[PDB]
């Protein structure tokens, strides 16, 4: 029901930071943003059916350090964000940018705090079900939120046509799929070539990979912020990252150094992050649009914040303590 | 008052009575309460037989040994225990190196006294900041130099000259014109920098041999010898060591912060936040303590275990330098810390 404009005045704009929300009053922040896209009205979508989905949505992350619905609502804000300051609708048809929006507030739905490789190595019940088809946690977002949207009072579209309908299921499976990381390094080329040769809106693959560019620039979002989110957030990442490893060391296996607590140098893992997967997506987004140019500066500068900050990491002169008792 | 009486009256007691390894270079004497080290130096200087062989008066010892001990502040490092640990290893070297074939007994004796009174008055502060900070003692002494070891010096000489404390007052002329000119070498050789200025002598003299009808082969082995006590913390464990760190760093990390609130950049190794310990730990065994305790195994080859102890615990501050980098989160788990 409620206005974007009384959320917060700076609602709207990029240097906003959707986690000072309240977590209580996130599910009015997704209605707002819908009603201000105007899809609601556009798509005739029924209140109450689009409430309770809402609800089940939210109710359907678990409470790990960082994959969790806070993270969701952050990542449909980004998302948001992207429709109001880069207009996308010059760019996408309508339903895209609908669909883009709702796999943003799904895309990790039911997570456990493990990436892909722990599933599999732990035969989970995951595992079994889609480590033959790849991407298996994904593949498990998606399904859940086909099991909200069939559960009662939850059909957002009920009353589509199959037309709609089928091209909503079908880019929510895609977006979705887009949110593994390993199928955004396959693509990355071809959404290199498309920077080049330039977006075509007449051409539907290129709709396609824009799509995935987009989704994978709603789920790093929170590097766009100040550093302030970023610390923050390195802090959620590595306690649920190390959390998988000491369960990885619990089975006799190696953990990758970056989910070892005792191996892992944190300013040197988040560097190469920065600089090899975050900055290279803004730098695609700014290439693309020319108003996404403060994103790819502020992941630049967050970057750059690291190695100011990496001599932090080694202990110089004596603990607050005066002791070497750690020692 | 009651201190004195009971160093006075009690007796002396035995050295094997304070512990059973107290001759040993394995002990460790700042493990010793700080009460029972005035009574230590008296079974010290007992079981050395200077008591007796110099006709010490019993009272005027006692006052002079608790006025020495109460000559020392309490910074971190630069305290009594430091000068009574110092003292010790002094009466190691003269139980397990027999300095008697090289040292005639007064350098012996003068030796140990200026171990007690080697660090008088010190204010946790190094000459350096006495320049700098445009001290009273800088204004005494800085012309001449080595302004804290003067101080030591001056101190020790104002006990000496206090009614009831003169230990050396039936001495004659000529014997305490001795006494107080080894006293004023020996104190002075503790400023690092007079031991960097002899040590190609000290070296020329380990190639060519001792040569104990040399009288300036006796003043470099002093020298020496006194280097060698007041570096002797790293002689020990690596956990008397780590202690030792602890304590030198939050002194001259003290300093430094001194030295910037006059506007002045202090070295390195006085930065709390340039400091790296293990590696200034490293450059210190390396340049400077190794090569004394290496010295001292060319001329006493019983003295090859402190040198290999020194070494060992030199490796120490290699193998343990990986804990000074923060792997994973800190145990709070958080990274408020970089703000
Ligand atoms: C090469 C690599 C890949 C990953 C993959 N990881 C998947 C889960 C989310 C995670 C992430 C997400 C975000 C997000 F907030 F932008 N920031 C992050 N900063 C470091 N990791 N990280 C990325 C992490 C790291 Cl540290 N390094
Ligand atoms: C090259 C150098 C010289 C100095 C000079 N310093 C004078 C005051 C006593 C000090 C000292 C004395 C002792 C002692 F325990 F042997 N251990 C020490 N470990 C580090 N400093 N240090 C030596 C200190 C350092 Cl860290 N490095
Ligand atoms: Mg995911
Ligand atoms: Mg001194
Ligand atoms: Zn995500
Ligand atoms: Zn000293």
């Amino acid at each position: 029901i409620q206005p974007v404009a009384a959320i917060d005045s700076n609602f709207a704009s990029f240097t906003y930071t959707p986690r000072s929300l309240p977590e209580d009053d996130t599910s009015m922040a997704i209605l707002s943003m819908l009603q201000d896209m105007n899809f609601i009205n556009n798509y005739k979508i029924d209140c109450p059916t689009l409430a309770r989905f809402c609800l089940m949505v939210k109710k359907g992350y678990r409470d790990p350090p960082y994959h969790n619905w806070m993270h969701a609502f952050s990542v449909s804000h980004f998302c948001y964000l992207l429709y109001k300051n880069l207009e996308l609708t010059n760019y996408l048809e309508d339903i895209e940018i609908f669909a883009l929006f709702i796999s943003c507030m799904c895309h990790d739905l039911d997570h456990r705090g493990t990436n892909n490789s722990f599933q599999v190595a732990s035969k989970s019940v995951l595992a079994a079900l889609y480590s033959s088809e790849g991407s298996v946690m994904e593949r498990h977002h998606f399904a859940q939120a086909i099991a909200i949207l069939n559960t009662h009072g939850c059909n957002i579209f009920d009353h589509f046509s199959r037309k709609d309908y089928q091209r909503m299921l079908d880019l929510m499976r895609d977006i979705i799929l887009a949110t593994d990381l390993a199928h955004h390094l396959r693509i990355f080329k071809d959404l290199q070539k498309m920077a080049e040769v330039g977006y075509d809106r007449n051409n539907k693959q290129h709709h396609r990979l824009l799509l995935c560019l987009l989704m994978t620039s709603c789920d790093l979002s929170d590097q766009t912020k100040g550093w302030k989110t970023t610390r923050k957030i390195a802090e959620l990442i590595y306690k649920e990252f190390f959390s998988q490893g000491d369960l990885e060391k619990a089975m006799g296996n190696r953990p990758m150094e970056m989910m070892d607590r005792e191996k892992a140098y944190i300013p040197e893992l988040q560097i190469s992050f920065m600089e090899h997967i975050a900055m290279p997506i803004y730098k695609l987004l700014q290439d693309l649009f020319p108003k996404a140019a403060e994103l790819y500066e502020r992941v630049a500068s967050n970057r750059e914040h690291w190695t100011k900050v990496s001599h932090k990491f080694t202990i110089r002169g004596l603990p607050s303590n005066n002791s070497l008792d750690f020692l």
